[PDB]
């Protein structure tokens, strides 16, 4: 979804889980 691969790939440090 280029919705979400560019709402969450700004995201790389909120996945450390």
């Amino acid at each position: 979804w280029k919705l979400l691969s560019k709402a969450q790939e700004k995201f790389g440090k909120n996945k450390s889980r």
